[PDB]
């Protein structure tokens, strides 16, 4: 309960560094340099390290500046060993991005974006990064009828099947993952879901490299279930990266630490991201990037605090998942409910539809009384599971 | 402001059927007889009615009661011309099904269920309904542990991939529609939105026929825009049924008179089906079915009140929504916030990734602070849409 | 974790008793006797149960038949020594009631609604009840327009003015609890939180002996916070009895075990339960009552299996929470953030706002940036506590 | 529909001067003048403007700062005839405030920000304002433990008494209006709903001059009829001010013009603050306020525009609303639903309890289900509703 690297547990730049500007108040605390995040990070037992161009290199900034720091930066990374697993694109904060970037209903703030973009991808290459996110935060509306809902998603394609065909001609051993989120700052944002986005990719000429980048916050602002929503991203094998924080509720984006939010589906989550599935099937080993925000009512102590937070949370609710699953009760519990069950395929080896249906024990002559007499259990289950998560058992 | 048949407008038989038991109370109704819910709505001026196996036929029924009911129905249908353009099983209300039919734990229940579906398939045809809806209501979890998130989907896809192969071998035609809802009546569904019911569609081997009947007040229970996830559907040439009926707020599924919810929401919806996309592409030429209950306080003078009402409110909206888009103020406003600009392409014709990087006048030397300055005007253009809906324009 | 009768657990007849029906389904459990109720309860460490009237008298009983279930329901209680504290009336089921019992528009159904609990407060009393809730899930609309506001709040008024006039007559000592709840089954219900709970109480002509009974999940179904909800109940001693449950989010009320909703304001409501105020002030000494429903999915094994569940979530977090407030690090990290030092007034001892206004330290050379360097440290007292519910520290 | 200073319009300057800062990116607009603001408003038809101390005079003002920006605004109101007729005081944007102002945790800061409120209060008596707006939007915290809850509130009672005690002893003629809201900027607010802010005013020493201003966004944040809750603030005559706009869902706070969310609730609050209760009682005669955010997407043209939006919103809705309550047919309804019937006591004229309770045909012989077959045909009423909304009939 001492992370070290073999944890992959990445840090976004802006998460330390947000200095708490919320929208009823300014900063609290003074600007963190991008060498001491670094070097800070290292320390704490990071792995790595992510960042929006912007983050590093101001939107300002002359050549000869990005060229300075980005030596620093450079410097910094290998005098640590932090890696930089993720790089993604600031299309969201300067008045420009208003409208969005790409679904931007001005065609000339597309094109500045979709450039913004491409250039962004040679310094995701450069740095090694393996995925490149793409977080759509302005593309929507506050009115309905501020667009062309068919026209947003054929501009959101084009731009991003033109950075993938991009990705592909350069030969970058990158990925793409875009992050849906319901709202905020639009009061509508497209791809609103997990779902909405892996339905997105499948219509994209380059959905081969394009997969998903949920975050625990962001299903929980539009009421659903992060561990469901994930076990359907593995399940599609389109679960690129993940970003983990907490949320307290349908509110605005809180942005707290992981666990601090709704912490049995927390503990879920981590059972899903270390254990994987009951029966087999998919497990994602990528990075467990935290995408949250130091609360602004505290020091640059509670900013390494809430770094630390992360990781030790992370690392209780993986030991309490290790010895939920290890648990001999809690596997013939498991077994009772059915669990173990839902594995065996609903029709025998070479049965057809035609078969089933003139089966009379399948339907017929099925005492369908009977089987509703089953107690799966399900109650005891979940109690064993949070007797576990309450370190108990 | 009088409906016709073109208007397409099917009332499904539980919806004025439906007597009022809800959690907290008993039915305020009595029951009400098939033959007499056929002849009321083709009065009323309703196209066709749609109904679940049991709404009709009895679980309990002997092929003597099936084979009666049939006729009388049959008759009723052929004295008054309605159509039946979808039919429905249901897999959520008899004990047995308390955890699922297609993802229920026990294998027996999940034969039994697929055996009730296939059945269904063969009335669905001879009937002549096009549409074949699943709406798995007890498919999902109160507790995180209660399933194997992998094995619900491939049991689910299992199901509906067994129920797509046996419409294409009998050579019905019949396409499922598979409706998607975020909870109730348990504390997470499978597939609870647009997205994930379109990305599951994607995992199918039978695909290529299925699609979906997506709800008003189902998507607007996990806070989302319902006009922005039939686009999407519509979009993806998905929207293969659709059921609107009226919800105020994440709350238990209410099952209003479309346009009793969110009124402006209600008005854009209709804007689409009715007049499209403003650039052009897909159109939606289902029926219009109205899914939702006549409020339990109310008589059944009320039940016809409210089914009159449905078809009303939809008139009512496509009047407002015909002036609006026929509207050259409006026209020039759209212009003006660049909805018709939307609808260009990004890249010009031949133009490459590498050159728009590297194109000076898009990115290097592209003004973002000017570009920054355009008066979208969305509110204005909102409030033109909202004096439409308010008929003062 | 063994739950003795000093613990005061008390359960309703109804939570044990719920058969299974919700709205898409039937019952998928047999009738509960409540003489086992009883019996069963009382062999699990309950130390009360409580019913409403039509839980153990059907609403159309004969008199003989009264009698008979209270002389069985009687002989139970002094057969295992269980008490019954709190009795409420069903002013819900019937299909009188479809508009309220108190605020029905008709007046007629006031009258018998207003009688049903006068009748009620009797039996409450002859039982040894010390608490009359008043649950008014049927006062509310789905529809702006179906009732006079002010008229519906006067009625509501009328009826508590009467039953708690009637109670001080009689010389019984009983308090009344309103239990506020948002919605469900109305889409709005009049006095939807516990705020109007307790502003509504102080327009009352007898207020001195009505409080509430606030519910967990009722609080969760509006986004409140559970503990602040109470607090403030508290703070005013207007805390008079609790329904503790579990909610996972705004959607139907799910009415899950204790703890098997939101786990860490679960730990926090115990808290303040049990170490009340950081600074002192009142306590709640009620009943810890639980009203949820054992999930339909689980027969009559799973029906004891969650009763038993509350009580051991309950004192799993009552360990936890006590553990937290005695470690010194956990006193140390509250004084720190400034935890007791809210305890302090604000103006000094005889200081009147004239004075505090002109003293110069306090406004005018207040150094107002350097005040704002302080680290309150609320993300390491929050992981403190965390640390405590997850049993790691 | 042209608003007149007759219609008591009042702006915030903090709305046509937001200038489009949000958490994800910064302003997107120029600061507005104060001069400006005041003239175009005054063009426009506002009968007043209110402020934020801050709004118009800086934090680090001087001295000879303060005076100069007051003899600009004090010039610029005589000269357009605009009044004054709320202020309040920014609590909220230095980071001195990021814990609360009242209930900040740092007693050096619950002095200074009640100094600051006691200067105000002579600012906005000065200015002639009748109400002073107390909005505690960093008075509360997003851990369960960060805050002692019994003395958060008595320290806020403190300061709600003390400013209070000095209007009263200085002889201004001012009214303390509290805004309640749910979250945002902090996870969880003291006082989060109408309910709550009523309920806290029956605790104070000087409850007397201190209400309510209800905001229609707040309220909607977590799922609450704006209505219902202005009626029992009306019904306790506790409505003091009002602040109109529109939100879309429990997401971040909107701010969108008034009607540009909810329509049928925006058209029930009209409705209410015009034609009063259907049976008489309170009605509301302050200003009507709008606190909203013109769009960030929007240039200079749109904050005219969405200014004007809000009156004109309001001006359709009113004649609307008239319309609706001067229609025979509507009138009968309500008759029909026993809207009037609602009015009529329960009881008789001295009626007692035990009067009711033995007397045979309110109870013993009533004829339940005789009672229970009432059509209040509540569907028909809200149809009517909305067809007047619509401008139908
Ligand atoms: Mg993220
Ligand atoms: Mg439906
Ligand atoms: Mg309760
Ligand atoms: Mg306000």
């Amino acid at each position: 309960v001492q992370p070290t690297p073999a944890d992959h547990f990445t840090f976004g730049l802006w998460t330390v560094g947000w200095t708490g500007a919320d929208p009823f108040g300014v900063a609290t605390r003074k600007n963190l340099d991008p060498v001491e995040a670094v070097h800070k990070l290292a320390e704490l037992g990071a792995y790595g390290i992510t960042f929006h161009d912007n983050d590093l290199i101001p939107f300002d900034a002359t050549e000869a500046e990005r060229e300075k720091i980005l030596g620093d930066f450079n410097q910094a990374l290998k005098d640590t060993g932090l890696k930089v697993p993720m790089v993604t694109t600031n299309l969201f904060s300067h008045p420009v991005f208003k409208d969005g970037g790409f679904t931007s209903n001005d065609r000339s703030i597309r094109r500045f974006a979709l450039a913004k973009v491409l250039h962004n991808i040679d310094l995701a290459a450069e740095m090694g990064a393996e995925t490149f996110v793409m977080w759509g935060g302005r593309e929507g509306s506050e009115y309905d009828g501020s667009k062309d809902l068919a026209a947003a998603l054929d501009r959101m394609r084009e731009g991003v099947d033109t950075a993938a065909g991009y990705i592909k001609d350069k030969g970058y051993n990158l990925r793409i993952a875009l992050e849906p989120k319901p709202n905020e700052p639009r009061g509508d944002i497209f791809l609103p879901t997990v779902g909405h986005g892996l339905a997105f990719i499948e219509q994209l000429e380059h959905g081969d490299i394009v997969g998903l980048n949920p975050e625990t916050g962001h299903e929980q602002m539009a009421g659903l279930n992060f561990t469901h929503g994930i076990a359907q991203a593995l399940w599609a094998e389109k679960l690129f990266h993940i970003d983990l924080n907490g949320q307290r509720g349908i509110k605005y984006d809180q942005d707290l630490v992981f666990g601090h939010g709704d912490l049995t589906s927390a503990f879920f989550t981590v059972d899903l991201l270390e254990n994987g599935f009951p029966n087999g099937g998919p497990k994602y080993t990528g990075p467990r990037h935290f995408d949250y925000k130091p609360s602004r009512t505290d020091g640059y102590d509670g900013v390494w605090d809430s770094a630390k937070a992360n990781m030790s949370m992370y690392l209780l609710l993986k030991e309490r998942a290790l010895a939920f699953r290890a648990d001999p009760e809690v596997q013939e519990a498991m077994k009772t409910s059915g669990v173990f069950e839902l594995g065996e395929t609903t029709l025998n080896a070479g049965e057809s539809a035609a078969d089933l249906m003139n089966d009379s024990a399948s339907f017929a002559g099925f005492d369908a009384e009977a089987a509703a007499e089953r107690n799966f259990a399900f109650i005891r289950l979940n109690q064993l599971a949070i007797e576990h998560l309450l370190g108990s058992r």
